[PDB]
């Protein structure tokens, strides 16, 4: 065990190892940006607010931890420590989380520079190289936006900030929080799966290529009605897969729309860039493009290196569909912070 140190910082106790100094706050829980002595890496160390303080909260920390220790990756954020003052479990109350500091985010690029297309190939193919990882353990990232890829000086690119389960408020109105999301579930039409995250990643595509949100709707609806008009209105093949008769009703009383011509939407851009967004933005999830099908498309010929695209190894999520008091949900955090082995 090493030797912990107390500050109180911004009305904050931190209790934390000698190798990290110089905390200095930044931001479900408080962020500090550290210097850490044992690998030469300023760092992020966030302490958890009320980890166990309900069943869903408790259940939350669990969830977080076992994803952090799980994922290893050049394009996902990865754990580089986790620890508590704790003794025992009997006084276990605090967990903190150390990851890597970023700098920049896709937005800081994305309204302050000019791309070119290969910038542009460079950056999505990093996306779904780490989607293809993500996706071959049954994960869902549920969250992908610009403001959750980090992005450095060489354009190299990290996915943070996976969905662990957003409000109400959150997703009303005129809201980023909403305009990257697939129809299927920003609606609750369907059981949903990976396929969300392709929508993302057209959405994200078309704004690089653009400089502009491809739909920035000012409502749920406003957004639908922007999407119906890109892609076209349903046929009867998928309405089938929606399950509220209330939400086929709803779709029913519009009128119907053909798909656009998308190069005279991206006016200009690389003829591969259009055919690799119209395999993206589906409105039937069924068909879209996979990750790894999309690595493999003529736009990103320069990059692609079908033996240096891994794979991830297995998952285990079985917990998600198990009943648990706090207390059991604690212990089971308490032998994940125990257990955890560094990178090397
Ligand atoms: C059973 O199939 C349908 O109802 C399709 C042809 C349909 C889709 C609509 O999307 C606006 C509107 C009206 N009718
Ligand atoms: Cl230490
Ligand atoms: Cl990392
Ligand atoms: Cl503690
Ligand atoms: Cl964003
Ligand atoms: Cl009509
Ligand atoms: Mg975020």
């Amino acid at each position: 065990r090493p030797t912990f140190y107390r500050q109180e910082l911004n009305k904050t106790i931190w209790e934390v190892p000698e190798r990290y100094q110089n905390l200095s706050p930044v931001g479900y829980g408080s962020v500090c940006a550290a210097f850490d002595t044992k690998t030469g890496h300023r760092v992020a160390v966030k302490k958890l607010s009320r980890p166990f303080q309900s069943i869903i909260h408790a259940k939350r920390t669990y969830r977080e931890l076992r994803l952090l220790k799980h994922m290893k990756h050049e394009n996902v954020i990865g754990l580089l420590d986790v620890f508590t003052p704790a003794r025992s479990l009997e006084e276990f109350n605090d967990v903190y989380l150390v990851t890597h500091l970023m700098g920049a985010d896709l937005n800081n690029i994305v309204k302050c520079q000019k791309l070119t297309d290969d910038h542009v190939q460079f950056l999505i193919y990093q996306i779904l190289r780490g989607l293809k990882y993500i996706h071959s353990a049954d994960i869902i990232h549920r969250d992908l936006k610009p403001s959750n890829l980090a992005v450095n000086e060489d354009c190299e690119l990290k996915i943070l900030d996976f969905g662990l389960a957003h409000t109400d408020d959150e997703m009303t109105g005129y809201v980023a929080t909403r305009w990257y999301r697939a129809p299927e579930i920003m609606l609750n039409w369907m059981h949903y799966n990976q396929t969300v995250d392709i929508w993302s990643v057209g959405c994200i595509m078309a704004e690089l290529l653009t400089g502009r949100t491809l739909f920035p709707g000012t409502d749920h609806i406003d957004q639908l009605k922007l999407i119906l008009r890109l892609v076209g209105t349903p046929g009867a093949e998928l309405l089938k897969k929606i399950s509220s008769e209330s939400a086929r009703n709803y779709i029913q009383s519009l009128a119907q729309m053909p798909k656009m011509n998308f190069a005279n939407v991206f006016i200009g851009a690389n003829p591969l860039a259009v055919d690799l967004l119209e395999k993206m933005l589906v409105l039937d999830s069924d068909k879209r493009i996979t990750a790894a099908q999309a690595l493999a498309h003529a736009y990103f010929a320069q990059y692609h290196d079908p033996d240096d695209e891994p794979v991830a190894d297995p998952y285990d999520q079985s917990f998600e569909s198990r009943d648990l008091l706090i207390d059991e949900w604690k212990s089971l955090t308490y032998d994940e912070v125990i257990s955890f082995v560094p990178p090397p």
